[PDB]
């Protein structure tokens, strides 16, 4: 019988040995619920590495039109996928008391609630799930926006996203992933970029924080921050992020330094931004560092690169896409 999860009772062990099994030619994987039946093939990402304090997290996902992605940590696993244009993940924390403090975390907000909001039982508690989209609507959270500032090699060149959580800021491991995740995707995705660029997440605490709400004034001081740490002269050409749980004033989600990384002149801390991690906004990170890497906002609604927070985790616009893959070290001679 093919392999399947079932969502009422997902649990940490379930999606570890299910995604431990993934070999390197792909697993197919029924998502099961009630009235809900997807059949995923399901794909070790072979591209990304991410590190948070040196503990390894590794990146699964779905066929493209599978929309369903998976994180797994020795610490924690996610189940992440869209029905009906919503992005609905399962949160499953190996230990019972950070299973038990996440839930809470989660709980906590809200205190037709189960549609946004659930834990998950085998008695028990194995996971939450979370619908960010109903979440948003009864916990009525604002719109939020952006507004930001200014040869197919033999192996992918290996860049390093290096993210500094803010001074005094908590985040959790299954948040800031899932939005390396997106932002690494949202790359891969665009002109077959991954002959390009091997991106390589890492997590560090920084003792930087933003000296008030302004993200301008935020990412002006993170920038300088990074200029005079010692430990990281010579890494002044990787892209770098600075997050926290929340947000800044005036809704604004993050905020980077406009096409600032390219593979041939990075220097001088110049790709340098700084990203919301929360769950409710997916894809900041992804859009902050296509800003990096040269995007800027594109019309159409349902472009990641879109002004105002959509929701949506991929470049639409062909003109970013080129922006960003030539700053990749591609040209439209290599093709997708
Ligand atoms: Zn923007």
């Amino acid at each position: 019988v093919t392999a399947s999860i079932d969502l009422q009772s997902v649990s940490y062990t379930d999606l570890a040995t299910q995604l431990n099994d993934v070999s390197d030619f792909g697993k197919m994987i029924i998502l099961k619920d009630n009235g809900f039946n997807r059949q995923v093939h399901v794909s070790m990402d072979k591209r990304t590495k991410i590190q948070l304090d040196n503990e390894n997290v590794r990146l699964f996902n779905g066929r493209d039109k599978d929309s369903t992605s998976f994180i797994l940590g020795d610490e924690f696993a996610v189940l992440r996928f869209y029905r009906n244009g919503e992005s609905i993940s399962y949160i499953a924390y190996k230990e019972a008391q950070m299973m038990n403090e996440i839930a809470e975390f989660y709980a906590a907000p809200f205190k037709n609630e189960k549609e946004a909001f659930e834990c998950i039982y085998d008695k028990d508690l194995v996971s939450v799930k979370i619908n960010i989209d109903k979440a948003k609507k009864i916990l009525n959270l604002p719109e939020c926006d952006y507004i930001i500032k200014t040869a197919v090699p033999s192996e992918p060149k290996t860049v390093y996203v290096i993210c500094l959580r803010e001074s005094g800021s908590t985040v959790y491991p299954n948040e800031v992933s899932a939005q390396m995740q997106d932002a690494a995707n949202s790359v891969y995705a665009v002109h077959g970029l991954k002959r390009f660029v091997n991106l390589h997440f890492v997590l560090y605490t920084t003792e930087y924080s933003c000296p008030s709400g302004n993200a301008d004034e935020g990412l002006d001081g993170f920038t300088a921050s990074l200029k005079a740490n010692p430990k990281a002269e010579g890494y002044d050409d990787q892209i770098y992020f600075l997050i926290r749980w929340g947000t800044w004033d005036n809704n604004i989600l993050g905020i980077s330094w406009l096409d600032s990384y390219n593979v041939n002149t990075a220097s001088d801390f110049k790709a340098s931004g700084m990203s919301t991690t929360q769950l409710m906004y997916p894809g900041v990170m992804a859009h902050e560092l296509g800003h990096i890497l040269g995007a800027r906002h594109a019309d159409d609604p349902k472009d990641l690169m879109y002004s105002k927070y959509t929701g949506y985790l991929f470049h639409l616009s062909e003109e970013n896409m080129y922006r960003i893959a030539k700053n990749l070290g591609w040209e439209i001679a290599d093709g997708d």
